[PDB]
């Protein structure tokens, strides 16, 4: 069947004027407008190009950002005295570092560095552990990402089998957590029967799982990993692969969207959502409700 292609860039666009109209409504209650800080260590051309659309999506909604450059030999410990700063200043609402970063810098000890109430990535190990009791938290955006696609597509989740191909702390970790856990907590999840799989599962046990799968989420960085013998008739195929090979998904997109009945292109599917959340995010972070 001829899938349903799911335009992120157009979801991510009404979900940034939703943004907008909450922004003007938080300022016209006497409110600071959020202002958003961003560090950019080193000169990774996608990690500056997706820093550019943060930026430019963020004034778009009316939200201030300042871009914080660091060179790619920056120590840890210089790292954490910038945000230490932006933790003591009122004015920043939100604090994001843009990963990845140097080897030679612990990106768990920088994700901890920044408070959780300003940590609008989700990132920080609070942050983490209230996502996996299904509390209250600043929710990971990419992870937002693949659940809101899921949500305003209408996927039903409630009962339905899940493969997540992805264990990434930042990223697959997340999307099992929203996907798995109880409709009615604090937090809500999706009630899904959720498949973790990983570099270490056996290509031939992937298939087998996702023959199985309603959802098929792949977060792996390896081009064409789904292919269509793969999928479920009908089924749908949510892709976050970022592949530079040419911009291409973990998806074998020109087969599999002959055998699902949902896909996400790359470019224009998770990427544009991932920007919108983090603003969603930036939003609620400046309203202090959460801690
Ligand atoms: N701290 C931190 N680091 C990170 N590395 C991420 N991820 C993180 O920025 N991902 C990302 C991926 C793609 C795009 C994007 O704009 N994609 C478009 C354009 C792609 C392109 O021009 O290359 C697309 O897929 O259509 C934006 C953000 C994050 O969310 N937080
Ligand atoms: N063949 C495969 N099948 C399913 N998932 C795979 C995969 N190969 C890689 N992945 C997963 O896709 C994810 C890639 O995410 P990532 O690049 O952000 O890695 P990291 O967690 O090290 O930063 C990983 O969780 C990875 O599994 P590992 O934790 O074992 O590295």
């Amino acid at each position: 069947m001829e899938a349903i292609i799911i335009s992120g860039t157009e979801m991510a666009k009404h979900i940034q004027k939703e943004i907008q109209r909450g922004v003007e409504s938080w300022v016209s209650l006497g409110n600071r407008r959020p202002h958003l800080s961003i560090i950019l260590v080193g000169d990774n051309p996608a990690s500056h190009t997706y820093v550019r659309n943060k930026i430019r999506a963020a004034s778009a909604v009316g939200i201030c950002s300042e871009l914080i450059l660091k060179p790619k030999d920056v120590s840890q410990e210089e790292l954490l005295d910038v945000t230490d700063q932006l933790n003591m200043d009122p004015r920043v609402s939100g604090i994001l570092v843009q990963l990845p970063l140097p080897d030679h810098v612990d990106e768990r000890t920088i994700c901890n560095g920044i408070a959780p109430e300003k940590d609008v990535d989700g990132f920080h190990i609070i942050n983490i552990g209230r996502l996996c009791l299904d509390q209250h938290s600043l929710i990971p955006a990419t992870a937002s990402a693949v659940w809101e696609i899921i949500k305003r597509t209408g996927i039903q989740t409630f009962g339905k089998n899940v493969v997540v191909a992805g264990r990434s702390k930042n990223v697959g970790m997340p999307i099992a957590m929203l996907l798995h856990t109880d409709g009615e907590h604090e937090r809500p999840g999706g009630d899904a029967t959720v498949t973790i799989a990983h570099r270490y599962t056996p290509k031939e046990q992937l298939k087998i799982h996702t023959q199985l799968a309603d959802i098929i989420i792949v977060a792996a960085g390896i081009p064409k990993l789904i292919t269509s013998d793969m999928v479920k008739e009908g089924a749908a195929v949510i892709d976050v692969g970022i592949n530079y090979v040419k911009l291409v998904g973990d998806v074998d997109f020109e087969a599999v969207k002959k055998k699902a009945g949902f896909i996400t292109p790359v470019p224009g599917g998770v990427g544009p959502m991932t920007v919108a959340m983090l603003l969603k995010n930036t939003l609620l972070a400046a309203k202090k409700i959460i801690y």
